């Protein structure tokens, strides 16, 4: 196994002829009339300026966008999947109907399984288990497999989202792992195609280039060929709090790790990332990042990701010392159409606490509806009796408790049957293990609206004693607040 | 109000020559190296040979794609929310700042609201209360604003109504109305066709496109049979719709589809049925198929549709013969189905999706007539919201069906729908009972599998068991549990 983060042995050294570099380069491409297939929609990005956000902010310069969501695949690493395959293909190194296995999750894997997908190579998309149902939803679709490694294991671990991937490359024939994190072909993709298609849009002219980190090929690319044909123009690094990409080490220094930008910023410093092309680095968070990115598909009509609303919001301050008449340029990773359920829903960006929007009955308390003494079952008696009980009283539930009125979860009849269909379970064995953990509680001395919301959300709530949660006071469904509504109406 | 299924009164006629025509004419654009805005990006879509499935199918000609999910809203409605307002800001009728309320749920208030929301007018959509969450969380994020109609084509409070009784009160406010607007097919007619031609050398043997509001099969449809002669036009049509000719082809029992954006029970004004040289009827199972063999084999990422659009062309095609060549319209992205057809929990739910890995238990084979339901209990159309809450109550349901005095069913009501209107204050206690009833509901029937019946109590909570139109009662899962338990 070779690491990653393993240094670059590149020669690349600014001034020096491009007649001198050992590897293979290509060049932007005019496109025909009829594409022979999707793959050949990838590159030729549009570019569009940025009319109103750059001027809300104070920017006396043009901001320029680099549109990666265009591409086929909807992401910028659809050039990449191309490039290092295309690259293996005429090595030797890959074969008709061969394995690419990668160790990546949704904007590597998106790229490869499609490519995969259309030139008929099995794929192997190796990541953690609670992956985001856009991502891999796509993945299955276009073909690819998915394997499920352990949520918290190390990098350094041999069961990760990486080191198993080199187990199955191994283990498995024909297999192959283009590493993206070592692979040249990454930032050759960019340094090639890329970088020219903005130095030919923009005349050869533009005074700043800001872009988001992730593996780095893209941003380092990019800044070599700017600094080579145009060297006037500054590179502008944006890493998110929790990396420690960005120099200097003093602005890497924070508390958590955790943020949720997708795409940016890991803790090792990959082989094709060159930091010593990027002229000044700064530092975005997960806020700043969505509502720019909000911003961005509001005001602009950009349908785009949170790393493009990073990389903006990096722009907007890093281009304030450019004054008029100058030129920058932005790079927008990724659409919307992976973030469908995170950063676009309202109900999402209030659960982190992001946005946090303010919440004739609805502040009446819950109190008011004065319910049921609640029907509680023993975790230990049979699934068919349950049923039965439930079926008698037309009730569909347990608080699952304890012989002490500890609350031990709840059970609903639909877990119980897609629990049968699985076949998991059968009216014998105790109901014990299909106790449903996954509900809400909320209680007497909440408001109605809250209790409207998870009602249109889900089929119940839990009053549980107010100051004691182990306990259950009654059980609230829909039927109960119609009662309430329709009586004082 | 003017109804949108108005008889159209346009002279255009085969053979007349481009000189006589009164309208606002075009043409498709050269694209700038930036552009000015992202709603430049709208047209000069890429046209994608199909080379498995064509061959996968028999088919001897060439099959090539015109992708109009490349466009800036992922739709080919972009192509007409841009045009619809751009004719609209030339007439004088469109000002700056002004609100465009549209009663469409589709493409079109993506569209609309995006060009809205660049060029800074307030967008209104309205539409139906379910409305699947991802083309409402892209509405929401473009500006727009939403009105939740609790869906009947010509009623008073329906989904188009609302929008002229918002017009009327809103200042400012105007309806592009995508049936009627001319502005819709001409803007297939004049930038569409062109490309089409254009990136073909002006030779294809056959078109073949599903039929929505039918702006795009009508201008393509003109425009070719004008400079191509020979290119024949093929329509796609959902059952349940009856914009298919002849009538004996839309003879079919459900008026309802889960395939989006394509047929109507009413022949809309831009529809020009004259210049369709042929009609297939498409189901939701071999469109989903299709969409899912698209995005597998090609890696085409697109909708259903385009899938509908596929799987006729593998059969209208086979008349086509080697060296010839066949184009076929693709009208829009996943992304708006990605939890819908994409998923295959969904695609199992639905019933459309392939069931064996070769083993499960016993009771899937037998049917639910073995669970010995009993009878419904009917509520009137006429009775007090608060009436119902009170019967419900007392019984113990979530549910019960809406029936009229004649017996005949118009459908179901449900506490979630009822407590969502509540919410939107669109209905009071003291309310009718009519005004909640919920049209999209699933049927199974006496002699369907309790497999089937399980997929669907997995989706929803409940369906209805019938006699041959006749009925025989209401099912949830505790009948089901209870059987097999038992
Ligand atoms: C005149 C120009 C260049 C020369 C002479 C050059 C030369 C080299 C050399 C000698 C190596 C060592 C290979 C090895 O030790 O196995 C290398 C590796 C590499 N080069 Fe370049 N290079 C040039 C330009 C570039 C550019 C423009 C890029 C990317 C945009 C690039 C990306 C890489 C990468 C990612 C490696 C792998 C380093 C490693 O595996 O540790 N090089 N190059
Ligand atoms: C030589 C060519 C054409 C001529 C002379 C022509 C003429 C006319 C005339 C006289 C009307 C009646 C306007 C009215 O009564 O309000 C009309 C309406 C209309 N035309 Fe054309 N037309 C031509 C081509 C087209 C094309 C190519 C399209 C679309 C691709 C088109 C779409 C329409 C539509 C949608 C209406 C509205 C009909 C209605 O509102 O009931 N026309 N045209
Ligand atoms: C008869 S059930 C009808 C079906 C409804 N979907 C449900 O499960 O509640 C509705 C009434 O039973 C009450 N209820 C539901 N689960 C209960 C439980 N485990 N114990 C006591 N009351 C319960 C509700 O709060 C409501 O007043
Ligand atoms: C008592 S309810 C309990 C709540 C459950 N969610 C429901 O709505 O069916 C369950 C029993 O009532 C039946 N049921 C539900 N709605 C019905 C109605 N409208 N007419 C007759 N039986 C009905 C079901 O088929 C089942 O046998
Ligand atoms: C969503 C997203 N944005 C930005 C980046 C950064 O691109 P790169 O690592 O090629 O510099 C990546 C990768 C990414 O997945
Ligand atoms: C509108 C629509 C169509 C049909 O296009 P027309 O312009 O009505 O002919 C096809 N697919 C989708 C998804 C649509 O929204």
């Amino acid at each position: 196994w070779i690491r990653p983060d393993a240094p670059s042995r590149c020669t690349w050294q600014l001034g020096r002829p491009a007649s001198e570099s050992p590897h293979h380069h290509t060049a932007p491409a005019k496109s025909p009339k009829i594409l022979p297939d999707i793959l050949k929609k990838i590159g030729d990005t549009p570019m569009v300026r940025i009319n109103k956000i750059g001027k809300k902010f104070g920017l006396k310069c043009e901001l320029l966008a680099k549109c990666e969501f265009f591409n086929a695949g909807g992401s910028v690493k659809d050039r990449i999947s191309l490039r290092m395959i295309e690259d293996a293909e005429r090595d030797g190194t890959l074969k008709p109907g061969d394995t690419i296995i990668e160790p990546t999750s949704g904007n590597t894997g998106i790229g490869l399984a499609l490519a995969a997908a259309v030139r008929g190579y099995r794929c192997i998309i190796v990541m953690p288990e609670k992956m985001s149902s856009e991502k891999v939803d796509v993945l299955r679709a276009l073909g690819a497999e998915i394997v499920r490694t352990p949520t918290n294991a190390r990098f350094d671990s041999p069961s990760s989202h990486v080191g198993v991937a080199w187990r199955l490359k191994n283990e498995i024939p024909n297999s192959h792992i283009l590493d993206q994190y070592r692979n040249a072909s990454n930032p050759l993709a960019h340094y090639d195609t890329t970088a020219d298609e903005i130095l030919q849009q923009c005349d050869g002219k533009l005074d700043m280039l800001v872009a988001s980190v992730g593996t780095g090929g893209t941003i380092t690319g990019i800044a070599r060929k700017l600094k080579e044909k145009c060297p006037g123009c500054r590179i502008i690094g944006v890493d998110p709090e929790g990396s420690i990409l960005a120099e200097p080490e003093e602005l890497n220094q924070t508390e958590q790790t955790t943020y949720e930008v997708e795409g940016i910023g890991y803790d090792f410093i990959p082989t094709v990332l060159d930091r010593t092309v990027v002229d000044k680095w700064f530092k975005s968070n997960d806020e700043e990042a969505f509502t720019f990115a909000r911003m961005l598909i509001a005001q602009e009509g950009l349908l785009c990701g949170g790393s493009a609303g990073s990389t903006v919001a990096v722009a907007v301050k890093a281009a304030q010392e450019l004054q008029e008449g100058q030129r920058c340029v932005v790079i927008l990773p990724d659409s919307v159409r992976n973030y469908m359920t995170k950063f676009l829903s309202d109900r999402w960006m209030l659960q982190k606490g992001f946005l946090k929007e303010e919440d004739w009955w609805w502040h009446l308390r819950v109190q008011e509806l004065g319910l049921s003494a609640p029907l509680t079952v023993l975790p230990t008696i049979t699934c068919g009796h349950t049923i039965e009980i439930l079926r008698e009283k037309g009730f569909d539930q347990a608080p699952v408790v304890d012989e002490a009125g500890v609350i031990l979860g709840m059970v609903t009849l639909g877990n119980m049957l897609s629990s049968l269909l699985a076949g998991k379970v059968q009216p014998s064995d105790q109901v014990g293990k299909v106790i449903y953990k996954q509900f809400k509680q909320i209680r007497l001395t909440d408001t109605l609206g809250r209790l409207s919301h998870i009602l249109e959300m889900d089929h119940f709530a839990l009053v549980v004693h107010e100051q004691q949660r182990q306990m259950v006071f009654g059980v609230v469904t829909a039927i109960d607040l119609l009662n309430f509504v329709a009586a004082q109406e």
